[PDB]
């Protein structure tokens, strides 16, 4: 007799994600990401992409840093020439099948090739410009050596 058997499953969200909400090994995220500010990728800190590759005459892909998320927090997402349009600043787009990038004790925002911008009307909501999740590290380890 008896049988046993266990399980409830309550995932518990909204219909998209949140900047708070992401996770090293995720990918294909949506949620809603209000743009602040877009700069230059300034060397320094922050800095990949060659990766020892100079010489050959590439296309110019002009990429600039724009910082984006929700109430919850903010993250660094890269922008192609095309994507910086999109992901201007003081402007409300979204990331459908954004996928984050494990970072060297980060993570990023971003979108794949099987993903592609929205361009939502207007946030409606204040961007919380300290709780950034491109800054804080996890998991204990190294940083530059």
């Amino acid at each position: 007799g008896s049988s046993g058997s266990s399980g409830s499953t309550v995932k518990r969200k909204p219909v998209f994600v949140k900047v708070e909400q992401l996770k090293p090994g995720t990918t294909g995220h949506t949620l809603t990401v209000k743009v602040i500010e877009a700069n230059i990728v300034v060397p320094v800190t922050r800095k990949t992409r060659p990766a020892s590759s100079l010489s050959r005459p590439s296309q110019p892909s002009r990429i600039v840093e724009c910082l984006i998320g929700d109430e919850t927090g903010c993250i660094l997402f890269t922008a192609r020439n095309d994507q910086v349009d999109l992901m201007k600043p003081g402007a409300t787009v979204i990331l459908r099948n954004s996928r984050i990038d494990m970072f060297k004790g980060t993570m990023r925002l971003g979108v794949d090739k099987w993903g592609r911008i929205e361009a939502t009307g207007a946030a409606s909501f204040t961007v919380k410009e300290d709780n950034n999740l491109s800054l804080v590290e996890y998991e204990s380890g190294p940083s530059s050596g």
